[PDB]
């Protein structure tokens, strides 16, 4: 199932924390834009590397949203500009 | 229906905070600003077209960019927010 996955991380020690966000979704997903990431699971991957997500933020200044965005959103998503 | 929009605004290059502030203010009356950068719009599919030309014409394509998904209904996308809500 596809989930894109938002990343605000604030702007101390952010770099680091988007670093390592991008490094656990990266066998499962593209990074499309600096903070989001297109995550290709089935649903025991998804628990898996929730739990990693919600672990690596800091959730007090930093914040994560979920979309399933279900079968066929590649005709119902829509890039405009640099890649 | 719900556009989800996400703006990557360049950092390295000046005038960001301000095509930032350009974008959020046309997404003010028809959605939410959710996340810094990332805005759920409530739309009918006029209303769309329009506020979609208004955005491309407000970034800099050269170094930002958009993503437009269109969600169908919020219910649909089953969102879960993790962390701070600024």
């Amino acid at each position: 199932m596809m989930v894109l996955v938002s990343y605000d991380v604030s702007t101390p020690g952010g770099d680091k924390r988007l670093r390592k966000v991008a490094k656990a979704c990266r066998d499962l997903g593209q990074r499309v834009q600096f903070s989001v990431f297109e995550i290709e699971v089935d649903p025991a991957q998804w628990t898996a590397l929730r739990q990693r997500l919600c672990d690596l933020i800091d959730p007090d200044i930093d914040s994560l949203r979920f979309y399933h965005l279900g079968a066929k959103w590649e005709a119902r998503v829509e890039h405009v500009g640099a890649k």
